[PDB]
DNA sequence: CTTTTTTTTT
């Protein structure tokens, strides 16, 4: 029987326990942030303090707190649903090691002197926190009488097969032996559960649904804990951040709750280490071939249509433009054929290609690869034309069917969410979008005959269930994403191929911020929370970037009073404990003799090594060095009499798998056990699956009712963070050498932490993918696009280590590359510093502590620069040990991000400007290219030079070392790789006010009231953020003698039409005056300099123009230069000849450059030129 | 030249 909630009604809410510092913290932050925002909106708190100081302690008093607040709310409700608290992290240990403390918390809690709450009242809070761990880690916790009473209760026991399953897992459950049975019967189990869900979920959405009550109900919400969630008995979580990206399921679907995050709370601990987690899922999308989904979709959206009922309102306006498009895409590329490839190098080898979606661009094909349509063979061919061909490129026709892809995939996520508004306004049980979802897919695909994309449609919106590339909007590797397409045979057939693509549609940054802008309130709790790397945290000047004042921070008063907090609960030095940091080389002659001790019948250790030990001969040089510093740390804390307690931190883990080394080492120790005098246990194999199975407790068991000392060997994967190593001290076995640190006491019990640790240097720090091939290859693109994007590297740097991953790097040589970033040594510190973290979890310290450092770390930690007042004790004596040395001259990271970031901006520029024009010289252009290319030219003319930084133009302007100008030097029609900036180039071309002659230009009488009408600057701001050079040399420029032209021929009485977008961007704008049958057209120019307008380039124009708008006339006027210049006459040919044959009439300038006098005599011959037609 | 373990569904 269930415990009611009327328990708490003579609870005194108002009673609560002293606010720690740290629960200041939290909650004067929320606060501020519910009184500056909404009470609605999303939030992200990171929360950056020392390891140790009680984080998590806090994080699950705040849950209490808020658990407390809804049984109030709900208390003074007697309807308003459940308000969802998560606790999110990336180990099973630490979810199950928090859920425990929470209900210890729950459990001994006191107010003054007597207990919080009553037993009932404990036993109604329990009851409200759930724990979700895999199906498997579900199915095996269940009893046969509760899995026995969920068959019968759904007449699942007559089903066939699945009795057969059950019948064979309840056989296996009972002789469970060694874990050879053990990894059968996990699998079985998953599998089990998930066809035993399938088929209630079945059973439970038709017709025939079962009524849920009494045992049968608590039967299936113990095997089904989100049952719990969803029915509203719980709505506090406890899981993982891979089963939270999974999701979790009820008796009705599969509960996604990255879908309903809108005012939930999130409490997500070790935040950064999730960055890695959230990568490794997004990497496991399937590959789609595009060729098949886009002749599927021109198939199939050529004439269905969906009903005209209301519920589908406004649905096909959506879809309307996606349908013109794939009817032009599969006119111009000819999808009634299939494709093939044909000739050398294509066969051999497939062909890949990575995109960034913006600027990078790698293919693997030696050659460009081009497309043809044979009509006679009717075949789609992948030539390699041995002789730039725009028309006919295979990367072309691949990036714009991964566009209408992508189209489709937003088109579908606007017209799900467009079905979910109609519904709730015309079904007037689960009304919201979640609940919605699965039924507007389902109708919408059937509809359209489209069920084969439902699975890409699912999967989609649970990567982007929580939502362009403009040079007008912001961008950012994080919210596009990058693209790998290999393009080979289809399986089976000979002569025909596809194009399988795999995408990344967002980064783990993406994925952050898209949640908090759904609504969630997400507490980031880790001391490496602002870690200063991109692959081993998130990218938080993207995040500060994109959130704006989302991003809560923390003022210098809150920050000394939390620093205050700690350094009075951990004063070292008052209290007499000293710390002593040894950095361990390597001792080969070290080795040799307790190798030759272990087995002395042998005459070399080479044989040692190669026969008992196992290790082969490319070893024996790597495993000497950490066998060897690891003994010297060994044999260093047995030395040490007092000391008790030590953690050796490996990169790989110590089990039956090196049996034979474990053999070694077990000997090492108790060759020194005996010599010492001290009795010495080893633990080996301290991992996930070993804390799970035996469990930590039997470490602290030992080290409290038994003397002498424990090793114990574990790794960062294991170990490095979260993990709260301790054990209960008993004053008989610990001597005299324990004292109190903290000023005050605040602990009941007693316990203390390790005393002696060792140190390695992480290895393995590039991440990687095992889920297969194309994951791997995901992951390292998207590694690459990171350290670019944040400016570690160049953009050839980056591009060339794109081309050599494309052809097949070895890790190795990925890793070598990485080394040479300060990436690379921000996530060194950042490992060290959490690993180190784990000796400082109590206030009862060891009078000596001993830290055994690798000595191939000394010179990395030489180099942190960070404040000082936000480390711990063991992390500032690890500093300040290795930094003894002194200081060696490093370059400063933010000049050289600097340099990075000018020429990624700059690259970025251009690249976008040749797809603008690209995309302008086409029949017929469109309305949205045109308006970008407009909104280009007004924001560079108005804001030429801004103070923040961009938010919507943030492409077209760089940083600048100087104010308001600076030095480049690099060719405008070239390799944009090759571009150098500011102090690289102290003779170089300038971007700056005077090199543009504004002042000279804006002398003119007629240019002042234009521009301030139009509202354009009229000179430049003294600001670091200066447009690229591509945006100077061809927008700006251009822009301004447009401008001062058009502003001296409308003061002489000329009107102006737009150009039809037939021919737009072939000239600058129209003319009329006083009214000629004949059209007229203008091109303009802002000074003479150097134009690629030759005979052949004029003579194109005009044929162009003149097809579609018969005979005109041409005017081609420079804005600036000499008035004593004669005007010119010349014919379509740009030859000089007589002004009465003459179709084009040439004015060197309109606004002098020495007084800024405009050209009366140069109007007067228009008007009589005009006049003479 | 570098030198792995971790969660989940399948
Ligand atoms: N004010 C407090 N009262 C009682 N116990 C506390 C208090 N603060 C912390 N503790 C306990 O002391 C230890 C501090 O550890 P956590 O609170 O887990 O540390 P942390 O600061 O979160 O560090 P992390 O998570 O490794 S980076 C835990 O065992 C807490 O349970
Ligand atoms: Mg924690």
């Amino acid at each position: 029987m269930n415990v009611s909630i009327e328990e708490f009604t003579h609870f005194d809410f108002q009673l609560v326990p002293e606010p720690s510092p740290l629960d200041l913290v939290i909650t004067e932050s929320l606060k501020n942030h519910i009184e500056v925002n909404g009470v609605k909106s999303g939030a992200l708190l990171p929360l950056p303090f020392q390891t140790g100081i009680g984080k998590t302690y806090t994080a699950l008093n705040f849950l209490l707190q808020q658990m407390l607040e809804q049984v109030r709310s709900e208390l003074k409700e007697e309807k308003k649903s459940k308000r969802l608290l998560y606790y999110v992290t990336d180990s099973v240990d630490n979810v199950v090691s928090a859920k425990a403390d929470l209900l210890k918390l729950i459990e001994k809690q006191t107010v003054k002197g007597e207990p919080r709450f009553t037993l009932e009242q404990q036993e109604y809070l329990k009851a409200q926190i759930v724990h979700l761990p895999n199906q498997s880690e579900q199915l095996l916790q269940c009893s046969d009488a509760v899995l026995n009473d969920v068959l019968i209760g759904f007449n699942l026991n007559a089903e066939r097969d699945v009795q057969a399953e059950w019948s064979a897992i309840s056989g296996l459950r009972r002789h469970a032996s060694n874990p050879e049975v053990k990894i059968s019967l996990n699998r079985q189990a998953g599998y089990f559960y998930r066809n035993l869900i399938d088929r209630l979920q079945k059973k439970q959405k038709g017709a025939d649904r079962v009524l849920l009550s009494g045992s049968l109900l608590a039967s299936v919400e113990t095997l089904l804990p989100g049952e719990k969630i969803r029915n509203g008995s719980a709505h506090v979580a406890f899981l993982t951040t891979s089963k939270f990206l999974k999701g979790f399921h009820n008796t009705r679907s599969r509960y996604s709750p990255l879908r309903d995050l809108s005012g939930a709370v999130l409490i997500i601990d070790e935040i950064d280490k999730q960055n890695q987690v959230i990568l490794s899922e997004l990497c496991k999308q399937q590959a789609q071939d595009l060729i098949w989904a886009i002749r599927t979709l021109r198939a199939n959206f050529r004439d269905h249509q969906l009903e005209s009922s209301p519920r589908y309102d406004k649905i096909e306006d959506l879809f309307e433009p996606l349908r013109e498009r794939l009817e032009e895409f599969g006119t111009n590329w000819n999808l009634a054929f299939a494709f093939n490839t044909e000739g050398a190098n294509l066969n051999e080898r497939p062909v890949r290609l990575f995109s960034d979606r913006s600027f990078t661009h790698v293919s693997s094909a030696t050659h460009k690869l081009s497309l043809k349509s044979d009509f006679l063979r009717r075949k789609n061919l992948i030539f390699s034309d041995e002789k730039i061909e725009k028309h006919g490129l295979l990367t072309r026709f691949v990036n714009e069917a991964d566009v209408i892809y992508q189209w489709f995939l937003g088109t579908m996520r606007k017209a799900v969410f467009q079905y979910w508004e109609n519904v709730r306004g015309l079904e007037i049980e689960n009304r919201s979008l979640e609940g919605t979802f699965q039924e507007a897919v389902q109708s919408l695909l059937t509809h359209f005959n489209l069920q084969e994309f439902e699975s890409a449609v699912y999967e989609s919106f649970d990567t982007r269930g929580l939502r362009a590339n403009k040079l007008s909007s912001s961008k950012s590797y994080h919210h596009t994403g990058l693209k790998l397409v290999e393009v080979a045979h289809n399986q089976g057939t000979r002569d025909t191929v596809n194009c399988k693509a795999s995408f990344l549609n967002t980064s783990p940054s993406g994925v952050l911020a898209d949640m908090v802008d759904a609504g969630a309130v997400i507490l980031g709790i880790s001391a490496t929370a602002r870690a200063d790397t991109v692959i081993h945290n998130f990218d938080f000047k993207y995040l500060n970037e994109r959130l704006g004042n989302k991003l809560l921070s923390l003022s210098r008063e809150q920050k000394q009073r939390v620093n205050n907090y700690y350094h009075s609960r951990r004063n070292y030095k008052d209290n007499g404990v000293v710390l002593t940091v040894k950095y361990l080389n390597s001792r080969d002659a070290f080795l040799d003799a307790l190798l030759e001790e272990y087995k002395p019948e042998a005459r070399s250790s080479h044989f040692i090594l190669n026969h008992y030990l196992g290790i082969a001969e490319s070893e024996q040089a790597f495993v000497r060095s950490w066998l060897s510093k690891l003994l010297a740390s060994i044999k260093a804390f047995i030395s040490s009499p007092d000391n008790r307690y030590m953690l050796s931190l490996l990169n790989r883990t110590l089990d039956t798998t090196r049996q034979n080394i474990n053999d070694f080492i077990q000997f090492c120790c108790d060759k020194w056990a005996k010599e010492f005098n001290v009795k010495t246990k080893t633990f080996f194999g301290v991992n996930a699956d070993w804390m799970r199975l035996v469990g930590y407790d039997e470490i602290s068991k030992h080290l409290n009712t038994e003397l002498g000392k424990v090793v114990v060997f574990s790794t960062y994967a294991s170990m490095g963070a979260g993990k709260n190593p301790d054990y209960a001290v008993n004053l008989a076995l610990e001597g005299e050498s324990l004292i109190s640190v903290a000023d005050v006491t605040y602990s009941t019990q007693l316990r203390s932490d390790i005393d002696s640790i060792y140190l390695e240097k992480p290895t393995q720090l590039l991440l990687s993918d095992d889920y297969s091939h194309t994951a791997n290859q995901l992951c390292q693109f998207h590694q690459i696009l990171s350290l670019q994007e944040n400016g570690e590297l160049s953009p050839k740097s980056a591009e060339n280590w794109c081309r050599q991953q494309l052809m097949g790097m070895s890790r190795e040589r990925s890793l070598q590359q990485y080394h040479q970033t300060s990436d690379y040594q921000s996530a060194v510190r950042k490992y060290i510093e959490q690993a180190v973290g784990r000796a400082g979890r109590t206030s009862l310290k060891r009078k000596q502590i001993l830290l055994f450092v690798d000595s191939g770390l000394k010179e990395i930690l030489a180099e942190e620069s960070r404040d000082p007042s936000l480390f711990s004790h063991e992390y500032v004596a690890l500093v300040n040990k290795a930094k003894s040395a002194g200081k060696s001259i490093v370059e400063d990271r933010a000049v050289r991000r600097l340099f990075n970031l000018a020429q990624r901006n700059n690259k970025d520029g251009m690249l976008s400007i040749k797809a603008l024009v690209h995309r302008l010289h086409n029949q017929p252009a469109s309305k949205s290219d045109i308006q970008e290319w407009q909104d280009i030219r007004t924001q560079l003319l108005r804001y030429p030079t801004v103070a923040f930084q961009p938010e919507r133009f943030n492409r077209l302007y760089l940083q600048s070392m100087t104010k308001g100008y600076y030095r480049y030097q690099g060719n405008l029609d070239g390799d944009p790789n090759s571009f150098e900036f500011f102090d690289r180039v102290p003779y170089g071309d300038m971007v700056s006010e005077e090199d543009c002659s504004l002042a000279t230009l804006v002398q003119n009488q007629y240019v002042r009231p234009w521009f301030e009408r139009k509202g354009f600057a009229c000179s430049w701001q003294k600001e670091a953020n200066v447009m690229t050079p591509i945006m100077f040399t061809n927008i700006y420029k251009g822009a301004l003698g447009e401008q001062a032209v058009e502003a001296v021929l409308t003061a002489f009485d000329f009107t102006f039409e737009e150009v039809p977008n037939s021919i737009y961007e072939r000239f600058d704008n129209r003319v009329i005056f006083a009214g000629i049958e004949q059209p007229i057209w203008l091109d303009s120019k802002y000074w003479k300099h150097e134009g690629n307008e030759s005979s052949e380039g004029y003579s194109s124009k005009i044929a162009l123009v003149e097809e579609e708008f018969g005979p005109s006339k041409f005017i081609y006027v420079n804005a600036l230069g000499d008035t004593s210049k004669p005007i010119r006459y010349l014919n379509s040919c740009f030859v000089e000849t007589s002004p009465q044959l003459a179709k084009v009439i040439e004015i060197p300038a309109l606004i002098d450059d020495s007084n800024a006098d405009t050209n009366r005599t140069a109007v007067q011959e228009l008007i009589k030129w005009l006049h003479h037609s």
